[PDB]
DNA sequence: AAGCATTTTCACGCATGAGTGCACAG
DNA sequence: TTCTGTGCACTCATGCGTGAAAATGC
């Protein structure tokens, strides 16, 4: 990414959150009685942004930005993960492909959402450390 | 009887960044 | 041969701030 200047002379990084320092400032200024437009002017942050941050702060008490990107589980869904754990639990010596075949035959997954063996072992590894935590 | 200021909204164009499944290796 | 661990490149459905138009407010 790269920094830029907005119509107010403020530096912003397109697609990224405003620095925590600015976010704290925003709430700090509001707390002392500054209206959103004042905060916008002083901190050279867009009015819409000031509004969103302040709004979310009042609703959640958080100044931290939410998680951008990533993705949601496609094959390793919670029920599938429970099942995988379920299979390993009752037969530790079981192979990933054996676990795959099971998820399929039992109908926990369709040929469209069946995890790759790799993912299955990844799931298994994720569970392993999880219980070490 | 007349407008500018504020605040509210959200389309935009951006940058991801979790989850997945390969090739490769032990 | 099999299997499972590593490292990678890919994917898109997210959330970002901005800018500006639509509401309000004053």
């Amino acid at each position: 990414s790269h920094s830029g200047v907005n119509q107010l002379g403020g530096v912003f990084v397109n697609g990224r959150p405003l620095p925590d320092s600015t976010r704290q400032r925003i709430v700090e200024l509001a707390h002392s009685g500054a209206r959103p437009c004042d905060i916008s002017r002083i901190l050279q942050v867009s009015n819409g942004c000031v509004s969103k941050i302040l709004g979310r702060y009042y609703a959640t008490g958080s100044i931290r930005p939410r998680a951008i990107g990533g993705s949601k589980p496609r094959v390793a869904t919670p029920e599938v993960v429970s099942k995988i754990a379920q299979y390993k639990q009752e037969c530790p010596s079981i192979f990933a492909w054996e676990i795959r075949d099971r998820l399929l035959s039992e109908g926990v997954c369709t040929n469209d959402n069946i995890p790759s063996v790799s993912s299955i072992n990844r799931v298994l590894r994720n569970l392993a450390s999880e219980k070490q935590q």
